[PDB]
């Protein structure tokens, strides 16, 4: 690797976030770096409890950027969701802190990031959905929303 690399903004935040993710051992939560950069991440949150999610795992993937904790991760679903506010085509949930610039804050860590996915997740903005069938059926028969999820897994 790039001499100096090991020395990246980025790459050293990640590092004390990943060593500070690992002392908290959140239940319920696994993110793993998937290459060298540290840039690149797996990660699955077991849904939210008393959600419509309990029981389920949101599998994901977390790309951060060189200019971390200046700008967001990008998150994106491995496999399309049936979800009220996943993106149907991109796969990407519709976060603020995510996709609004003044939303985001360089307070965000990487554990952050990961307890804030796993409550809003696990909780839909039925405001207004990027997946209106998938709001739509939540509303009404929540039950009937979860048989659909397991049928999906």
């Amino acid at each position: 690797v790039p001499r100096g690399s090991m020395h990246g903004r980025a790459y050293l935040l990640l590092h004390r976030d990943f060593c500070d993710l690992k002392e908290n051992n959140y239940k319920g939560i696994t993110a793993k770096p998937v290459s060298e950069d540290m840039m690149e991440w797996e990660v699955e949150i077991e849904g939210l409890q008393n959600s419509v999610w309990q029981g389920l795992v949101f599998q994901l993937t977390i790309h951060f950027t060189s200019e971390y904790n200046y700008a967001p991760p990008v998150v994106k679903f491995i496999t399309i969701p049936f979800h009220p506010n996943v993106d149907p085509h991109t796969g990407q949930p519709c976060i603020d802190f995510l996709d609004n610039p003044e939303k985001w804050n360089t307070n965000y860590t990487l554990s952050s990031i990961l307890l804030a996915l796993q409550v809003m997740l696990s909780n839909p903005v039925l405001e207004n959905p990027v997946n209106l069938e998938a709001a739509r059926i939540l509303v009404k028969d929540e039950s009937l929303y979860r048989t659909i999820l397991r049928l999906f897994n």
